[PDB]
């Protein structure tokens, strides 16, 4: 599908992946991870990144950006409804 650019932030690195997984439905971590490490090889080869991983979802959550119904492990679904042009 759409391919994944370069130096955005994490939270847009997932953002731009997630529309890419099950048509922005939602993915499990592992499967996001994978993916966004592997479009993004600036994150594939950062070790620390899988953490600053975890912590951008925490960011997306509150923002509405991702929202992760289970927990921590879980699966990762694109809301991004509350930014949609609504005027």
């Amino acid at each position: 599908k759409a391919s994944s650019p370069s130096s955005l932030t994490y939270k847009e690195m997932i953002l731009k992946s997630m529309p890419q997984l099950n048509d922005g439905k939602g993915s499990s971590r592992i499967v996001l991870k994978k993916y966004v490490k592997d479009t993004y090889p600036i994150v594939g080869s950062a070790s620390n990144f899988d953490y600053l991983f975890n912590s951008a979802i925490k960011k997306c959550v509150e923002n509405g950006e991702l929202v992760q119904p289970k927990g921590p492990s879980g699966i990762i679904k694109l809301n991004k409804k509350k930014v949609k042009l609504s005027t």
